């Protein structure tokens, strides 16, 4: 059935699968990603403070689960930057680095799987309570902003190990000041070797790229550059015997063998439940942006549900089975598009690259010296640290857009990541309440020789009817502007209708003493409800008390325009029983002027 | 000058003050409003953990400086419910309960005046910064739901007082479940003469409130239920000596003599910081929410901004002259109103009654149960609690306002007060998305024998015009219902352009290869964009790719209606140089779908 299809979309997409235009495509984009996947891999594993060989499990588990459950057709999920950052400040925070080195990475990676379980769990709730309209409430200035300053704290983490310095550091407010403070200070404990080797890195890297990037293909498949890379300093490394001789931090040992099956002990479940629920919601955001943004680039869609029950099971599967949460990333998505990437048949044969590197390959990598590992990390940055190119162009063209922008942006960076997200979030959603709190509110008049109505003040042409004003406010009636729209209609219209009453009542009840008005310009106003999207329970309330102090003073209120979601709730508020009847309500300005100019002559005789 | 008057509102309102038909009134009113103080204020104090006298402090100070820099003429300033449980949290968890007492009493009101001071410079700030518009984002149903849950936990405080019990409780996650359970266990130690002075006070008050009601006024002032019902309830436990014999818990010491001169000791700044700006928010929301209400209903306007400079002056001030957070209440204000206040005169006079009482009858109070004070609290509380009578109002018609009240009101009562509020106007704000994320749009016909287009499922009678499709989206477009727009858009005008370019180029090529089009209905579509308030930069996006698209089919996009704003952000954004030009913006529907017809025909020739 649909439901068991749409549950397992690889039983739908796999059979359609035209093996002649594709596998290939396919084939080169995962030795491309897999080649990839392996430095980043033990690389975000040392940055969430695991075993090295975690990241290879991360990287080989999760991408097989998503290509089965996955929607989405150039993401590419593994061990990514920022989880791999919350992650590392969980487990340092619930196991202080205080035999005793063994039983500290085993209780470190108990708490790293009840982690991937929780965050597993979390997602896939959101997916089957059909809660995933809400990533759409995620603006792309938001996302623009959070990435960039995610990329700083990952640049500054990556900095320690590129000089071999010792520093601890933090991830919490301000953590960014006193980490890079601290590097300031421990710059004279500079190792010169792991300097070097650092340096070395950085230069074959931009040598093979803008190379392979410029120079003739004559190659099915792009140049390595990260694997090479890898591979020559693993080699240097154990030729000249930097580890022992220089003091040059290495890799330790990468162990042979299939992730053994585990259980995530949930007798820390009130502890990491926090930083669990944290991990999730970057997770969703990062992986089903990545997914959105390649579908339209490529002109397809994706279920934002069935992406939350895709990514929760994959880290559910994968707390079972030896690994740390795994989420998309835009940088390895991009190297999956760019190598011709066309289903998740990408993802599969980059599983296998990593996992006969689990089972085969693994200790040749006991020598590859850390700082290769960082400098690898930083070269991948510049595709997040260019979307620094977006603050100018939202400043040109909209100034709350780039607030969004710059408030997620330094919340990231001069607070917490999940806090900055959350700051972010919160001042995206009020950018909407003040685009329409001081809406637009306008008196029309009638453009001559003409049956249409425009704004008097932007067109001069157009004369008020004699006896009928009509005033249009273009936007919602809601809380944020019902006190607005109650003012201007009172300032535009020139008559404040307490006022008036008053006046004519105190000029009545004392020449009735000396015995024993005011002038409205109109007989009628009408309100122009055309841009009226909604009206809530405030605006229902405001609608009332302007119906009733017009009647009060004499003036019909008649109502033009209004889309039937508003005559409805005018309805059920009970605007419809106290003055204004349901035949009050015209279908355009035109017909009302009509109406009212009609009853005013067939009252007169 | 203007802004020295605006400043101080008192030197502009007192000299224009009629001393003939307001000054009895209001005389009236503050005698009125010192006889609810006096009890009222002792018992906020106790509630707040603090000796008995800071009730009476804050009593009569914040009141006379709110009366000089103040603008509503209703609002009853002074010491609250749900700021003196606020208060109580930090002072009891800073200062735990174990010469000794004293001791402990001095640096518990040292705790309170750091608090007082806090909370009154980010009021101050926040006034002088003109940020009193965001007290606008708080809605109706969003402070109806807030203050019914308030009275929950103000009612279950009071019951430990009411019985005798001696249980401590909590205002954290789920307090008020363990805080019941709590009264559920302890209800055997009942004492028995304490609940006998309770029934006795409720009886007093509700004959009273009953008789003085119904009866006849032969009196300029109504009878003062709660000050007779504390006379009566101290002479009682005076002559019987209720303290010694039965154990009946009874106020403590009220010291004679005017507040001394205090410093709020700056040592705890990084402790409580939270907690003023909990109370400093929940002050301005409350304060600022009485005083719009009395303002709306009396037919004036406060300013929003003068109104947080008022609160911060008056609690600084206090914070020096031995007093706690004071702030506006809708209990104190109702009375202030119902008894004849027209001004802040009224203020001034209850002030004068406690500066009375502070001076000469002081500890005549000695001998008052604490069981009539909580009896006191409880019946003004019968207000906040048939607020439950706006659920269903709200249910009836607006099911996103009915989940406003039901957030915040469960968000109060089972998790904290600062969380219920914050979790209240999170969804308060995200509620706005949700009506504007699935926006109407339409496919509009000419009218036949008019120049009006409406929708053509909402009116049969109008015809499609031929050769020309006109789409309508009734909301703004940005980051929210863009995506939704765009596909709407490709639905119900029945064509793709992206699938049918597609198909024209296979059709193309493979006809040059075998000898070596896709029907589109329209050449023009028409966007109605009247009801578009704003577009963001997301929309402007979404409108180029939408206007490019059917550049490649051979169809024009016009727009016809853009408000003067979206044509500046389209011409920011770059929509009006690839493809679309500014004289394809049209004044309303027809003059488009005439312009389409004529260029059409210019074309045949
Ligand atoms: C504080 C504690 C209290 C609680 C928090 C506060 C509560 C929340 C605060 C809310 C405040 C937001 C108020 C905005 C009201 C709407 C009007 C509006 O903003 O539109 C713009 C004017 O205003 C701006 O947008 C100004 C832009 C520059 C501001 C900072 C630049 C930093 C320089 C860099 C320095 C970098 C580092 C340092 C920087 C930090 C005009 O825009 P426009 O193009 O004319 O039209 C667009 C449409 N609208 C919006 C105008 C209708
Ligand atoms: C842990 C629980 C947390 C609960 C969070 C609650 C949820 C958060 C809700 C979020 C709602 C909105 C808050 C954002 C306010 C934006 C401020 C703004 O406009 O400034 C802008 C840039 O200024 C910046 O650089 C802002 C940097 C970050 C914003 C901090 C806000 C306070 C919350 C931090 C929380 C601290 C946690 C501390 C650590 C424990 C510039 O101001 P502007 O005036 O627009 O400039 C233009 C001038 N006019 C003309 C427009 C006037
Ligand atoms: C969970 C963790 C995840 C993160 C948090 C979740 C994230 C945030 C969640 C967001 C979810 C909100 C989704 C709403 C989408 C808009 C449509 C809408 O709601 O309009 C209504 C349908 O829907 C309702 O409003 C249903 C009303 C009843 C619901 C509960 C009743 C409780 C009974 C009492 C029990 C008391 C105690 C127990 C109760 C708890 C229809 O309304 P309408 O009159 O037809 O027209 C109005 C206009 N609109 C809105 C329809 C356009
Ligand atoms: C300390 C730092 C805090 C940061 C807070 C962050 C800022 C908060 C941001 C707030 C944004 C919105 C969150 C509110 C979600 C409303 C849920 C909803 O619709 O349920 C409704 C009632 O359910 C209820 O009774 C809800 C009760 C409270 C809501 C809790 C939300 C989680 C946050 C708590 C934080 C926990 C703190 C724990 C203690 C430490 C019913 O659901 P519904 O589906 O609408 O029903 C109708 C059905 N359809 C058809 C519409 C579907
Ligand atoms: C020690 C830790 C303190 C750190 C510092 C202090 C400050 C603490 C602050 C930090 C915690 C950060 C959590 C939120 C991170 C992202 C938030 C965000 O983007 O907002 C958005 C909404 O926001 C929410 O609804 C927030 C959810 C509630 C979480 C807070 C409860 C924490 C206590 C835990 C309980 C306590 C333990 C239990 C019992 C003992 C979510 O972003 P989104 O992209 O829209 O994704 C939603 C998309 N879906 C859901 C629709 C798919
Ligand atoms: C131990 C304590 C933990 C308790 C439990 C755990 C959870 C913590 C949660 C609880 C803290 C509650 C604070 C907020 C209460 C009301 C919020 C509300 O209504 O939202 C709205 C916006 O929201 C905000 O902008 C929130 C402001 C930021 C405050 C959080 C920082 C806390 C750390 C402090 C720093 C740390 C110490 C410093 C260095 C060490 C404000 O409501 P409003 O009516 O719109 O009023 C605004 C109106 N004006 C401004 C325009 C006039
Ligand atoms: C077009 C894209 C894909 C490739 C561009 C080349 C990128 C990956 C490389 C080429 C040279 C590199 C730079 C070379 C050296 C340094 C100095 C080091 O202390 C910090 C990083 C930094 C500043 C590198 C940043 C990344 C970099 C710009
Ligand atoms: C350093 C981090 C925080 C980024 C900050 C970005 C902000 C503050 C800066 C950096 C780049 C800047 C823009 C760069 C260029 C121009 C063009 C000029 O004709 C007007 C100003 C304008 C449009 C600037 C506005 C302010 C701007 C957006
Ligand atoms: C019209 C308004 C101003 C006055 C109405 C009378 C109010 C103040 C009084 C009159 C009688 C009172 C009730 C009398 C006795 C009890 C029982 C007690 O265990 C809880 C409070 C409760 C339930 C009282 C609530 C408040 C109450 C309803
Ligand atoms: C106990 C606290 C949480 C208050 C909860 C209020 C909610 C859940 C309940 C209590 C009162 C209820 C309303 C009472 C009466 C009616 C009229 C009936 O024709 C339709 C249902 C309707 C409109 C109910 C809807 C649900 C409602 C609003
Ligand atoms: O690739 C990403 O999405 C990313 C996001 C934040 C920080 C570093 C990153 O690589
Ligand atoms: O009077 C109020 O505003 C109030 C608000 C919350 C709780 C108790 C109260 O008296």
């Amino acid at each position: 059935k649909n439901l068991l299809l749409s549950f397992f979309p690889i039983l739908e997409w796999l059979p359609k699968y035209n093996l002649k235009e594709w596998l290939l495509g396919d084939l080169i984009a995962g030795l491309t990603v897999g080649s990839l996947q392996i430095p980043q891999g033990i690389a975000f594993a040392l940055l969430a403070g695991l075993p090295p060989i975690y990241g290879l499990y991360s990287s080989f588990f999760p991408p097989l689960i998503y290509a089965f459950f996955g929607t989405s057709r150039h993401i590419s999920v593994g061990p990514f930057a920022v989880v791999s950052l919350l992650v590392g400040s969980v487990v340092e925070r619930l196991v202080p680095d205080d035999n005793g080195t063994e039983a500290r990475d085993a209780l470190r990676v108990q708490v790293a799987f009840t982690l991937t379980f929780l965050a597993g769990i979390i997602q896939l709730a959101l997916g089957l309570l059909r809660l995933g309209f809400l990533v759409d409430f995620l603006s792309e200035p938001l996302i623009s902003g959070f990435t960039t300053g995610a990329a700083i704290h990952i640049l500054l983490s990556q900095l320690k190990y590129l000089l071999g310095l010792k520093i601890p550091r933090h991830s919490g407010p301000f953590s960014v000041i006193y980490s890079v403070i601290s590097v300031f200070h421990n710059i004279p404990n500079t190792n010169i070797a792991t300097l070097g080797v650092s340096l070395l890195s950085f230069v074959l890297l931009l040598v093979v790229k803008e190379l392979n990037k410029r120079f003739k293909k004559k190659l099915p498949v792009p140049i390595p550059a990260e694997l090479i890379v890898v591979i020559l300093a693993t080699l240097i490394s154990y030729y000249f015997n930097l580890a022992e001789k220089y003091g040059v931090s290495i890799v330790g040992h990468i162990p042979k063998g299939l992730p053994p099956p585990s259980v995530p002990d949930l007798s820390l479940f009130p502890l990491v439940i926090g930083d669990a629920i944290a991990i999730a919601i970057v997770g969703l955001a990062v992986s089903i942006s990545v997914g959105k943004t390649f579908a339209k680039k490529h002109g397809y869609q994706i279920d934002g549900n069935q992406e939350l029950i895709a990514l929760g099971l994959m880290n559910i599967v994968g707390s079972f089975f030896s690994c740390y949460p795994a989420t998309g990333s835009f940088s390895r998505s991009a190297v999956n598009e760019s190598a011709g990437g066309k289903t998740q048949v990408a993802g599969i044969v980059a599983a296998l690259v990593v996992l006969l590197v689990l089972l085969f390959l693994g200790p040749l990598f006991y020598y590859l010296p850390k700082a290769v590992l960082a400098a690898i990390i930083i070269v991948n940055l510049k595709g997040l640290l260019m979307q620094f190119k977006d603050a100018p162009k939202l400043w040109k063209v909209d100034k709350l857009d780039f607030l969004i922008w710059l408030v997620t942006f330094l919340g990231v960076v001069f607070l917490s990541v999940e806090i900055g997200l959350l700051v972010g979030v919160g001042f995206s959603l009020l950018t909407v309440l003040l685009r329409t709190q001081r809406p637009r509110t306008s008196v029309l008049g009638r453009i001559p020789g003409t049956d249409i109505y425009r704004d008097v003040k932007q067109y001069p042409e157009a004369e008020e009817v004699p006896g009928v004003k009509i005033f249009r406010i273009d936007s919602p009636i809601y809380f944020a502007n019902s006190e607005y729209f109650k003012e201007r209609l009172k300032r535009k219209t020139g008559v404040d209708p307490v006022k008036v009453l008053a006046a004519r009542k105190k000029a009545l009840k004392k020449i009735e003493k000396e015995i024993k008005p005011p002038k409205v310009d109109f007989h009628t106003l009408i309100l122009d409800f055309s841009a009226v999207s909604f009206v809530d329970t405030v605006g229902v309330k405001t609608l009332k008390e302007i119906v009733k102090e017009y009647r009060e003073i004499g003036v019909q209120v008649y109502l033009a325009g209004c889309n039937a979601s508003v005559v409805e709730k005018l309805e059920r508020g009970g605007f419809f029983d106290d003055g204004i009847t349901k035949e009050h309500l015209f279908l355009s300005v035109h017909d009302a002027v009509l109406f009212a100019q009609a009853r005013k002559a067939l009252a007169e005789q």
